[PDB]
């Protein structure tokens, strides 16, 4: 299967088994932004769901999927991969509603559906909006959409920007410089604190901010899931030049994203922007291994590139010079593995 | 075919092996004054035990305990790691001038060719409650390598159990399944549910620190000696109890925690997880009961707790208890491979 | 025969008027200084009301009203009341030399005879949630006494309900259920009936008091005009709500009060049990649900408060509530006959 | 019927619906030494149930038959007269014993059973034993004891005592000299101050005090359940002469009660007396409208006299007086209705 290909078996286990837990769905229903707007997203655009075929690509407990069933669904698909997907059978019995939601336990790549769909619907942003992988899936899913079909949610926008964290920077090497002492218990232990600000600094770092930190105007990639294959988001490559607003050390970039549904009423956002209410994906920081100095007026500019792996993540690749002054900087993250900071 | 492998789940050990990989993690352990400053006395004060002395250090990390053995002038040492740490190991082992006394062989303790027989095994192989992660069975499976009259640092473990009252905690956990008693949750019905996340969430031990006074009687004992058991007999470990009970209330839960002793030739020294000593890394965990059971002072609580070893490196718990005098009876089932930091 | 018999059991009512001839009880409701006091000052400051008139006290107990409406100027007072403690009225009548303007009347005021119409009913007849008893019922049935311009000491009464939080408070009563959830007691399985015990317990409406804080919304107002008012109207009261959350969190139910109010020619005078004043002997009163609802602030919670007369002196409540935004729905019974004093 | 001849209707059915309640039961089921001690009554006397008819006299939920099951019953008629008897077969049903257990609803003095039993069962004890007349119901029950059959509890001592409480006497007049004021919002209330006193001093104390109030040794009068006739309990002259252990001023009578399950193996003893643990039951205390000076050694003699009304209590007839000196005292109390002073 495209799945298994592209996966490791080691990562997707875990995957599964993270996402098996019913305190895992609780954790997101309870997040109220993502669901009060999924379940807004769906409502309010009644004349996309009322007498329809639908998709839930990884449906968990199901709670999209009744969603849809609220907005007038004829027939809803359900698909789960993890052992959720009894919890979303026993829902749908619960709830009376067999004759309208089928649950389909399996990867949405190797499952069969009896027929086509009007819309697919699913959640499968990562941190980073690109982490798990998912993304892939939901689009692999459109071989049953209709050539009439939506996708819910419609695009996918990544926003980078540079930053400003002095601490945060400092911080890896006081962490790191444990490492830097001559005897500890009788060893001497510092020719591993290179090593150590290495592992540290390929940590992308999970948690919030004051959005004063952010030192120019944000750069915006976009997906649009009608139109993007699989294939599209095994290379992402996003150029950027940062115009800067304020003079200082740029530490590194700060990454958040945002999801549209396009619906035929209209068009509802999921932003998960650091000028918004926290969510559980927060927001992500990538640190540059040197700082780089720029003035107000300066231009920043440079690449991220993403190049998805098979433990269902990507490699971060980012290169950035000041060039004003030819100033240059490089990191490489690993994006499976970040560090979650947030207290 | 290797008796790991044969014992453990791929997806599990890949997973194992990737978190002793990062350095932070090291330092995390080594940062625990108590436990390095313990095996560093243990060693050290025993020092006529490794004088000259062939040693095997499973499972050495960083290296830090071969250090020790170095320290306490060992003629050799073999350090076994299956990590990439190995390498951080080799690292010190060089950067220190003991590439003529440390070996360092990467591998499974079950997999690797010893050169030679050695005369003491070192080890750090204990998890949390003792026995999570089946490392013990490494450690045990290693004295394949020991001569005849060798020693074990540890030389023994002792497990302790205490019935404990905590009204707060297990409040805590029922408060986080009552989320799935929701009769209209965003006009979902998912009472449905409630029995299985309530299992749920009673299925993960709690790890972390209490007062004293919330146990009510005098611990139980059992006693693992490292130099006599087998591998095979840690596959179903089954401990039995009588507590009497010195106060009266709610026994909300059996709570855990370990000693282990290195018996050498000057002296024993023993390292200690009890809650009425420092705290380690370990700190202690608790088994709560799906209901709890009153019983007065001077009733007597008694029952098994079973360990079922499985092949994620850890244990199916099953916990019996019942109060004599009255009958009152509670069973409960715990996974130890996922359990809940409370601290 | 009577309408009071017809919509009342007699086991209730033995009982119900037994409690009122206990002269403690009495002396429990005049040490609310409170409520004495300000009966007190919605009746004399009013005097001009009172002044030489024709007055209806309706269970009057130990008579106090009656005596206010002495010290007013008032030509003569009917004293209705059907417990024993009418006995105790007379005496106070005649030890404070009053038997010429005070009138005891033994009997309940849906089955005594009265030799005039009235100028002006006194009466306390407030219950917990203030229609707990049905003497509102009782209240309204005096009006056939009432001269057609006669006034109503208290003229209207207010019913507030607002939603709370109070996570203690339902763990509290969620923890006393889960009695019913062992699978052994003494080596009895009680499980089976753990859902009946759920039931039994949120069933209890809870007196007692609060902070103010606890609050999350603007209270929504129900007004009985007792001038207007018949008995019929009291048999069955739906009481409409929406709520405009001011807070985000988990509403755990909903809290009642009341206030009644003296309307007179002279000034009006306000009798409250609101949590912002000084507690008195009806505290408050709240309905909880049995698993809470989430709200956030902007939200509104909808839903309606019906109350059913039943023939126990007191009401079944229903309350349905749902947050509009997302379609979180509840649906609850109480028995206001069976309340929990914490 | 019996008791329908014997009690008006209003206090049967305020009677039963408080024992419709699952909170009442559990009250009950929560004191430790109440169930405990019925439990270890029936089980250390299992001879006495092995493959015997049980009779189970106002079963409530039905604790006791299954305390009778757990025993080895053969066959156990569980007769209950108010709505919980439904919920005593629902836990009949659950529990896997509607072979050996039968709930019948209804009043044990008007339901039909098939044959006679060899044990009758009951908890018909009220506050100083015989309030609540339910030992008559007991005693009537005994037209289904085989001769030589048992009772479960098979006596029941009441005993009385001379107490000391200045401070309980003196709050009689604190509480009534309210109405002893000439102006209460320009009222004077003097004119009810005495039967303030007198409704006061009707009223049995239901609390609990310390021992060293008690100037006597208690007077024990017994029911042996198995001699008496439901008649004998309709006038209950209790005679009294203590033996004054303490010198001062007597304001009035204690009472508590023990009950004895006298079985084949072991006599088990429950006792409701202020020098052990408190129960539901708790002490009660009739006063004496003039207390009594008496000097160590002297006697203080007279009469309780309990007459049965129809509102399922009893009248509380005491007079007292010493002998030494002549000095008497009375008091008239109503026992349906008692004043709860515990804090
Ligand atoms: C915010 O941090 C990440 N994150 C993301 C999300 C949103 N992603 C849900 C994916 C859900 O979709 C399921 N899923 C993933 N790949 C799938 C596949 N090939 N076939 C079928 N189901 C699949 C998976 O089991 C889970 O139930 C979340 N619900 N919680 C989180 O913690
Ligand atoms: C739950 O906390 C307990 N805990 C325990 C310890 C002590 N446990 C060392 C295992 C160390 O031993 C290694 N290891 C485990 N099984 C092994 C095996 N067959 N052969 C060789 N090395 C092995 C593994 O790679 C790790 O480096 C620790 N260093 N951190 C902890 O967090
Ligand atoms: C605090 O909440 C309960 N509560 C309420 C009140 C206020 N309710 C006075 C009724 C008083 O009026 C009497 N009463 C009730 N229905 C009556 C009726 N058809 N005919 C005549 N008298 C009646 C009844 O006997 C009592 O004397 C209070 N005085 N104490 C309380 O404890
Ligand atoms: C503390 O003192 C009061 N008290 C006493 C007791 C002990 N008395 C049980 C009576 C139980 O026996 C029942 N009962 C009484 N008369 C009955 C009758 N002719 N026929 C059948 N059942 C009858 C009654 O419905 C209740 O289930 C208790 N279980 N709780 C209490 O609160």
């Amino acid at each position: 299967s495209v799945f298994s290909e592209r996966t490791e078996e080691s990562s997707a286990v875990q995957y599964f088994q993270f996402y098996g837990y019913l305190s895992q769905q609780q954790n997101m229903m309870q997040d109220y932004v993502r669901t009060g707007t999924y379940q807004r997203a769906i409502l309010q655009n009644h004349t996309d769901f009322k007498d329809k075929i639908v998709l839930d690509v990884g449906c968990g407990s199901g709670i999209l999927s009744f969603f849809a069933a609220q907005a007038g669904a004829r027939k809803i698909y359900a698909v789960e991969a993890s052992t959720m997907a009894q919890h979303a059978e026993v829902l749908v019995k619960s709830n009376n509603l067999t004759d309208r939601i089928v649950v389909i336990p399996g990867k949405v790549e190797e499952v069969s559906l009896p027929e086509q769909v009007d819309i697919i619907i699913s959640e499968p942003m990562g941190y980073m909006l690109f982490n798990e992988r998912m993304l892939e899936s939901y689009l692999h899913a459109k071989k049953y959409l209709k050539p009439s079909g939506n996708m819910f949610p419609t695009i996918g926008d990544v926003h980078l920007a540079p930053f400003t964290d002095e601490q945060l920077y400092m911080e890896q090497f006081t962490k790191a410089n444990f490492w830097y002492q001559p005897s500890f218990h009788g060893v001497d232990l510092s020719a591993l604190r290179g090593a150590a600000v290495d592992e540290y600094f390929r940590q992308p770092v999970v948690d919030t901010f004051d959005i004063r930190i952010l030192m120019a105007k944000s750069v915006k990639y976009t997906v649009n899931f009608l139109e993007a294959k699989e294939g599209d988001l095994h290379r992402i490559e996003i150029p950027f030049k940062f115009h800067m607003l304020h003079s200082g050390l740029v530490h590194g970039l700060a990454f958040w994203f945002d999801v549209a549904f396009i619906g035929s009423i209209m068009t509802v956002w999921l932003s998960t922007a650091p000028t918004e209410p926290l969510t559980h994906w927060y927001q992500v920081r990538c640190l540059f291994q040197s700082p780089l100095f720029a003035k107000a007026g300066d231009t920043l500019s440079g690449t991220c590139l993403l190049i998805a792996n098979k433990r269902q993540s990507y490699d971060i690749s980012i290169v950035a010079q000041v060039d004003q002054t030819g100033s240059k900087s490089s990191n490489l993250l690993d994006l499976k593995n970040p560090f979650f900071r947030y207290t």
